[PDB]
DNA sequence: GCTGATGCGTC
DNA sequence: GTCGGAC
DNA sequence: GTCCGACGACGCATCAGC
């Protein structure tokens, strides 16, 4: 009744009878709120799937037109990828919000905030100063995501002020622990441990469990009931994939839940359909630490190997009549910042093509020297609407896979297809669109020296993918179906630094109550000085990082040491007195605009950090002064040449 | 009209 | 992007 | 193996402050 004791975890979970609204009412956003709660509370995903399960199914019985509002709030999106809304709030604005509706001081919640690791307890904890005696109705899950794409749509000068005006206005409205989860929406942190795939798994079993469009009261609340177990799981693991298979080729809610709702799951697949102009979700790629984990994986099946060059990923669409979209790997529109792709696009296929779907990395390319350019000078490219005439950094297309072909889906197709589909219909031209560098062996010494030549070649190593098992280009199947070979996965090899800790971060969301982050130093020769090189936040276990909570505790500085220069790299929560030296890994070196470490000795500006670092061990046997140099930090960029 | 700080989207 | 934790 | 969310560097786009 109460929303405040709503239990979508509760055993029995009956759609109308343990719903906390009545037919035909809105959501209530303490519904969702509540919901969140129990699925923060469990580590088991599938516990987390039934209880937000639980919630769909009220939804779809008592309130259909809330199921897609809900379905966002759960993902904390604001709507479909290539729409390309964002909030434009973070911890900045959302802090001086919750000072504001609190009428605390801005300093006093931002330390909260950093020592409790989460600024939805910070806004959840402290009353408004603008309620008043008889607060306003209570929020609704459609009314709150309205204002988040409220917040999101506002742009222009003066803008931020407006935005925080909706904000305050949210939290003046909170009861309970609404205010936790709008703040921690409004941060990107909801953090619930429930993400696109166990939202997908909801909503399958909810809307086969509790079908949409029955005549109220509906007859049929659990379609389950009269299964066993045993068939249950086998219907819902079938329904589940509908579902998947259909998402990874639209993978846009406004488009499958209207058609969800009004003709059911089993023909969505009817409705919905991969089409050039519509992104769809790209496979991914599985990191593996060496040859022998690459033959333990594909067994027998004969695979190719790949360049994995350097760039950025380009989904090409080629639309019946001549129209041109391009899609990152996250269905974000790219179209306007590819004039000269778009523009070459009548020159890399032949006059036989009338439709496509390709799979390509765009990669920085010199066409006065003819060679690849590092990622660096490929993110100098202006993004969002570009004209043609203003590209400076001429993009080479590396072309990998082929997903759509004259009107013909190839996701079911087996990459010795769907590749010889691509070499035979495709044009290549030196420096504008290439196929990938490829080798089909099974020799583990070809493949290793196939991988040294990649990197000589200006790659990140190597991709590697069967070509007639498992090869298919089905997302829902296995979404990381090619696996990814990187010298610098290989215990030994790649460029490893022994780096001195001169600062560590207060953790947030699982790292709260402890150090999420460190800042890390070269020391300086010529001037008997550390110089800040990167942060670290990763390759620690656990038990480690608790490790050095305790052993960095006694070096905490209230004031930093002279020596010490980080110039405009977050000044750490905790100054450590430099002593503990680590080992960390890296793929590459890059040119910073922020850290001083080597700043002078490849350019007068800018220093040199880390692409990737990561945390190996720590050197008990070395101090600062044995620590890397900036030196020798130099000295390892320059020899990426 | 310019710049620094910040958000966002790439890896 | 890398990584480790929970399943 | 899958899924998830801690955390990394970087540069364009945007907007508050000037
Ligand atoms: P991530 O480091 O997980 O690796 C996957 C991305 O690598 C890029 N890429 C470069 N070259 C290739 C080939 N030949 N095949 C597949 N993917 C490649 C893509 O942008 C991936 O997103």
């Amino acid at each position: 009744n109460d929303p405040s004791g709503y239990n979508p975890a509760k055993n029995n979970y009956h759609p109308v009878e343990d719903a906390c609204w009545k037919p035909g009412q809105k959501v209530p956003y303490l519904a969702v709120a509540r919901t969140f709660e129990k699925i923060e509370e469990v580590s088991a995903r599938l516990r987390m799937v039934e209880t937000l399960s639980n919630l769909l199914r009220s939804v779809v019985a008592l309130s259909p037109p809330d199921l897609l509002p809900v379905l966002y709030l759960s993902l904390n999106h604001l709507g479909p990828p290539q729409q390309g809304l964002a909030l434009g709030v973070g911890d900045g604005v959302l802090l001086k919000a919750v000072a504001q509706a609190t009428g605390r001081q801005l300093e006093s919640v931002r330390a909260e905030a950093a020592e409790k690791g989460d600024v939805g307890l910070v806004a959840e904890n402290s009353r408004s100063t603008q309620r008043l005696m008889l607060p306003p109705p209570p929020l609704t899950a459609s009314g709150v995501f309205s204002k988040f794409r409220d917040i999101a749509r506002l742009t222009g000068s003066a803008s931020t002020a407006k935005k925080i005006d909706i904000i305050k206005g949210l939290f003046v409205a909170c009861r309970h622990s609404e205010a936790r989860f709008i703040a921690r929406s409004l941060s990107g942190r909801l953090r619930l441990g429930l993400a696109e795939q166990s939202v997908l798994a909801a909503l399958s079993q909810a809307v086969s469990l509790t079908p949409p469009g029955q005549e109220f009261p509906p007859a049929m609340v659990d379609a389950g009931k009269g299964k066993t177990a045993e068939a249950r799981k086998t219907w819902l693991e079938e329904q589940g994939m509908i579902l998947k298979q259909t998402f990874c080729e639209v993978p846009d809610l406004d488009r499958i839940i209207p058609v969800l709702l009004e003709h059911g799951l089993e023909r969505l697949p009817e409705h919905c359909k991969l089409s050039p102009g519509i992104p769809l979700k790209p496979m991914l790629a599985h990191p593996t630490r060496g040859i022998s984990e690459v033959l333990k994986r594909f067994e027998e099946a004969a695979f190719t190997c790949e360049y994995k060059y350097d760039g950025q990923r380009a989904q090409i669409h080629a639309l019946e009549g001549g129209e041109v979209k391009i899609f990152s790997r996250n269905q974000a529109d790219n179209t306007g910042k590819y004039p000269d792709i778009i523009s070459r696009i009548p020159k890399i296929k032949l006059p036989s093509v009338t439709s496509f779907i390709l799979d390509t990395e765009a990669v920085a390319w010199d066409r006065e020297k003819k060679q690849i350019q590092p990622f660096q000078v490929l993110t100098t490219r202006k993004r969002k609407e570009v004209d043609a005439s203003e590209i400076q950094v001429q993009v080479c297309l590396y072309a990998f896979d082929l997903i759509y072909l004259n009107g013909e889906s190839l996701v079911r197709e087996p990459l010795s297809r769907r590749r010889q589909l691509l070499r035979e219909n495709f044009v290549e031209t030196e420096g504008e669109f290439v196929f990938a560098t490829s080798l089909d062996t099974k020799d583990i010494e070809q493949i290793a020296e196939f991988l040294e030549q990649s990197v000589k070649d200006s790659c990140e190593g190597l991709m590697v993918k069967t070509l007639d098992v498992d090869a298919t280009y089905e997302i829902a199947k296995r979404s990381h179906n090619w696996l990814k070979l990187k010298k610098d996965y290989l215990d030994g090899v790649g460029d490893t630094l022994d780096l001195v800790v001169i600062g560590a971060y207060l953790g947030r969301g699982k790292r709260a109550g402890r150090y999420g982050g460190f800042l890390l130093a070269s020391y300086d020769e010529d001037s008997e000085e550390l110089q800040a090189i990167c942060k670290l936040g990763t390759g620690f276990s656990d038990e480690e990082l608790e490790e050095h909570h305790q052993s960095l505790k006694a070096l905490v500085l209230p004031s930093p040491r002279p020596y010490v220069r980080i110039d405009g790299a977050v000044i750490p929560d905790h100054w450590l007195d430099p002593s503990a030296v680590w080992e960390v890994k890296c793929a590459d070196l890059s040119l910073s605009p922020i850290y001083p470490a080597a700043r002078g000795l490849v350019d007068s500006d800018k220093g040199i950090s880390l692409r990737f670092p990561r945390f190996i061990r720590v050197r008990e046997d070395k101090q600062p002064e044995q620590a890397t140099t900036s030196a020798q930090v130099a000295c390892l960029y320059r020899k990426q040449s």
